[PDB]
């Protein structure tokens, strides 16, 4: 079907028209994003919708530099909100922050933005629209959460940017279907793990070898390794705790 | 918009047919939740599909005796995954260990599971199948690890049911949309957050009341406030970090 085309056809879009999002898509789009199912109907999230070119700018900074969270028909960012309950149990007398600040509340919060930021990705998509994360913003929370003025129990956690595609790009290959999918009980058979990883390294080299006409052939698990130890983000283990979470 | 239709007109399904998903269904179900973007292309997940019955039944068990986790076409298990980049560093005399451990790794994981759980929630639900999200498997961590076979750095964070709805239900209202969107800055006003908040309450008192026929009439509040001052799972805070997740 069609909806399975749309998800499967997915790719990062890092170039967009100057086309603003209609006030009907933007709706269309928290709406898309409410829908997703939510722990114990919490609704944990918030979405704020940036607009301003200024806070635009900024953002794009902390997110080191990234072009297309300025330039886009919408900037979208998503947050862990736990405030919303905080403050709905003041309304009713009760004080209840502490119970708000565990792991699994952390975990609960997370899932529910992520969900959420899903479903309108894929309905931007189903539009003709392009998309791209944007986990840049946490190079810098505390500024970001300065831009925003988010509260105590907010923690902002990636921006989606949203916008008519200005080049369509390409898709990138994911891990083979057995390096992810596991029957009853996860594989941790060695062998099965070399042959799987040695065929997504070589699709992976040979797909930047193709990409870049033989300037790139970086094998997955090199890029992957590399980036991941540089700009670790090890602030956050209390940044995090800072903002009313996963304390303990 | 079909694809938007399916995802506005979504609602947990928690009674399914005794007909199991075909191989095919399985594999497209798969792809779509690959094919959701990823961190720095980390593609920090596993998923892993339980059909054995006794695994069906004691993951029931576990998550608080939910039949629909045991019956249904197949049962997913959404995990977060850095223990294919501990091996794939080992393999290469790299040591990233340390950072996997770090709170930065953590939502890097859990945000790229529940992104490719959505995909596959969206890809099964514009099939005509149901589906149910199990977070219930995080009562007993433990146990679900040693039911599931998890090695060190992969951390269970819950199932999807996924079947031929027998029964399907009806939608949940969620919060309107100025308590969720906000535009710029987080809007902290408090008469916009009490006004939004009556409002939402009404609706949801109406619902149940309706839902039962006067024999339920909790607003969202009192909902909240009921599941905030429950059985917490605090066993978390230490546990993750038991897994190497969260140890900072
Ligand atoms: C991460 C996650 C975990 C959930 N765990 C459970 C569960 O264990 N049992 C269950 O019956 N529903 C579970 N749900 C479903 C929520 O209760 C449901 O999405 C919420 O009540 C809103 O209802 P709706 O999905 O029908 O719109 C979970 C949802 C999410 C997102
Ligand atoms: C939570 C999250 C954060 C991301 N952050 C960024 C970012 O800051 N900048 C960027 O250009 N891409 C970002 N991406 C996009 C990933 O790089 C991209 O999804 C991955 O390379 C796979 O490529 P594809 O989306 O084109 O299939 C992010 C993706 C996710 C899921
Ligand atoms: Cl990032
Ligand atoms: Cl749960």
């Amino acid at each position: 079907n069609n909806t399975i085309e749309t998800i499967l056809n997915h790719r990062s879009i890092r170039s967009f028209t100057d086309q603003l999002l209609t006030a009907e898509e933007i709706d269309t789009l928290v709406k898309s994003a409410q829908a997703a199912s939510t722990s114990s109907y919490v609704q944990a999230y918030s979405i704020i919708g940036v607009s301003d070119p200024e806070k635009k700018r900024e953002l794009s900074v902390l997110a080191g530099n990234q072009p297309y969270v300025e330039k886009n028909g919408h900037f979208f960012v998503f947050c862990a909100d736990l405030y919303r309950h905080q403050q709905l149990a003041e309304e009713k007398g009760e004080h209840i922050s502490e119970l708000l600040e565990n792991t699994e509340m952390f975990m609960v919060s997370l899932i529910d933005a992520a969900l959420a930021a899903q479903n309108m990705s894929i309905a931007a998509e189903s539009m003709g629209l392009g998309i791209c994360y944007i986990g840049g913003i946490r190079n810098e929370l505390d500024k970001v959460t300065e831009v925003l003025q988010t509260p105590d129990h907010v923690l902002p956690l990636f921006g989606l940017a949203v916008g008519h595609p200005a080049n369509l790009s390409g898709k990138k290959p994911r891990l083979p279907k057995q390096a992810v999918y596991h029957e009853n009980t996860y594989n941790v058979n060695t062998d099965d793990f070399r042959h799987t990883m040695n065929t997504y390294d070589k699709t992976i080299s040979d797909y930047y070898r193709e990409r870049t006409n033989g300037k790139r052939e970086e094998t997955w698990s090199d890029q992957i390794l590399n980036f991941m130890k540089q700009k670790p983000r090890t602030y956050l283990n209390d940044y995090v705790k800072e903002k009313g979470f996963n304390k303990n």
